[PDB]
């Protein structure tokens, strides 16, 4: 669930860095194309792309069982999608994570002149 | 008018059934690129062709004639571009009803990089 | 920021006039292809064009200086990035004004089907 | 739960039936003093009250079983708080109904000067 | 109707000034008791007032003729209902800016706990 | 301001925890009248009360200075009404924290007819 991948963000990063990743470069965020502006940017691309693979549910809707041992997070019993569901989320939260350090507020909400470059291709 | 279409949906196959059609597959919804993923996908790639091919009045916002007779859509009096929306909104309604059996709910907000297709043109 | 940007087109043409170009043609609003329809859409696409080439600070949080004097915008003290992204805005808006009499209420939430032409480059 | 009484009120009046009564006279909608406006008015004011009433569980967000039958609300097998939940939405969408015929649109979004007079106890 | 109201309020004091009144003092915004904090919280009073004599429309609704001659507010030919709320709606917008220097950013989304004193009738 | 109340309730209580507490009892939330239903109410109640003796700022709005220690919200360099302020959003932060097992979810949207009680001076 999109509620639960924003709580492993935030769970992360802090109150509310969700927001820091909704419209982002050329993928963070709805729809996207072009190709990956950086690190985090790439993040979301891989992200897109794990839940393009999803079959049989819903990666957006569908709940997962998930947790946080000492800060980490920590996909629990899952079984087919949902289990890929959670491991896309998962990744993605860690990605944004790890790096912080070259997050560019320069590529919140980017100009849609700047991803007009070719669809990079999952 | 967006309303109307709302109004013909939600007549058609129950209260708040627009929401079923808001942002599924690759053409129901804001924007749309890519091939139809289904029957119901496909009822919303021609109602964007029909409202393309519409001139002289906005089809989003022009208000027109209709009403249900024993429950089935009917475009009133209408003439020039408002007969051709309400014709387009009446037969996306009736596509969606009678597709309805084939709806997948995997569809609904379905990831951008599954729409990566060409463009089918209309 | 895109407060100041709504500021100057309805200090220039009216109170909620920035809502006349939310979503109008193809490329006034929300991401932006295919070939521009008219004058005042092609005056978004060089708006989003100006954007894309602003390097160093975010066109639409970025605060600038400006004002108006006689009814006429008016960038101030500004420098770098800043100025360029006040000088974005500023043409755009007077470009808006420029070709009101030529604005289509037709083009308002274009269909996407009719922006599927090939995306004119900056 | 709320949406469940939209539907009721929905699929007793027709599509967003509801939003008539979001903000309709001194009671319909959140907040409420005064003297009801009209029999809708008195329904809306007795609706609060009977989720007032309820114990153990949250009538807004608690969700109960229940069906049209011939055009008619049917409140499934409920225990405990659930039933008296789906027949507080059961009685005011009937009620609604009840009076459609009744129902001034002068009443919608009332002055908050309308509704001071003294407030009945439930 | 309120959008009217927003455009007078927009065309007296400049763009998105109507927004210093949503949520102003103990009137200016939806309810209202309590002892006015200013010049421009007495007026809001008087405007929900003025809406509370109304009769015969929907005074939030209802759309009726104006324009502005000179910067300032002329209601047009209106008959009954119309012409009242324009008036309500010209008093409040000239009030607003008669004591625009006196308005206090302070008194925006003010506690409910100041506004619990006797409330005056209209 | 509210954005930080925000971040010291999700801090002390995990992500999206203020959600808990938009409209909860008779004062979590907008307006507020009646008896308080438990602690957390009680502490919302005081919430408004300490806003409420705020002058020559607005609590809502004004940016004041505080972090986390081990766990705990502190209070910076704040002089004036910026103290005020982030103590009266401290202590509610805190009291909720200390709370959190006694908060009763079917007080989430409690209907008015339960806060119709007199109400307490602050
Ligand atoms: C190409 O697109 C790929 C998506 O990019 C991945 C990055 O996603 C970050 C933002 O994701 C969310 C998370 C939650 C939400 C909702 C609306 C469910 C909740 C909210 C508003 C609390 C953030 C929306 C977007
Ligand atoms: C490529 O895009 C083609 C559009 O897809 C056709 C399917 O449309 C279904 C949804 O359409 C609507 C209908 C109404 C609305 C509004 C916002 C007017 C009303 C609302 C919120 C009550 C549903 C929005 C979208
Ligand atoms: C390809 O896209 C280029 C953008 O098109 C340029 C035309 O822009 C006109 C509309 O721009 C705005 C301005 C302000 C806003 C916000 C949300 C900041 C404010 C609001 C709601 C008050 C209008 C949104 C869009
Ligand atoms: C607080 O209510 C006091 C009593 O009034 C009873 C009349 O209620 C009218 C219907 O109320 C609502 C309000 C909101 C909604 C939500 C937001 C859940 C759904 C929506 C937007 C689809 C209407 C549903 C029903
Ligand atoms: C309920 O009002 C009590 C009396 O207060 C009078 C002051 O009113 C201030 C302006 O009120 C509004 C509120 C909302 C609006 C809408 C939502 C119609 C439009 C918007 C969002 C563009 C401001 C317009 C004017
Ligand atoms: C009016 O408050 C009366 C006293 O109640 C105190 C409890 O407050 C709970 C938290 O309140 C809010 C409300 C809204 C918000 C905003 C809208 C600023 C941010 C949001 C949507 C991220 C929660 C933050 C905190
Ligand atoms: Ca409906
Ligand atoms: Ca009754
Ligand atoms: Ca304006
Ligand atoms: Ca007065
Ligand atoms: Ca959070
Ligand atoms: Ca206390």
């Amino acid at each position: 669930n999109l509620f639960q991948f924003a709580k492993m963000i935030n769970g992360k990063l802090g109150a509310f860095s969700v927001w820091n990743y909704i419209s982002y470069g050329c993928y963070c965020g709805w729809g996207g194309q072009g190709t990956p502006k950086d690190a985090t940017d790439r993040c979301c691309f891989v992200h897109d792309c794990c839940y393009g693979r999803v079959r049989g549910c819903n990666p957006k809707l569908a709940i997962y069982a998930y947790s946080f041992k000492k800060g980490n997070i920590v996909c629990g019993k899952n079984n087919g999608c949902l289990r890929d569901i959670c491991e896309c989320d998962r990744v993605a939260a860690n990605c944004f994570h790890q790096n912080q350090n070259t997050y560019n507020k320069n590529y919140k909400f980017l100009s849609s002149s700047r991803c007009r470059q070719t669809s990079e291709q999952c």
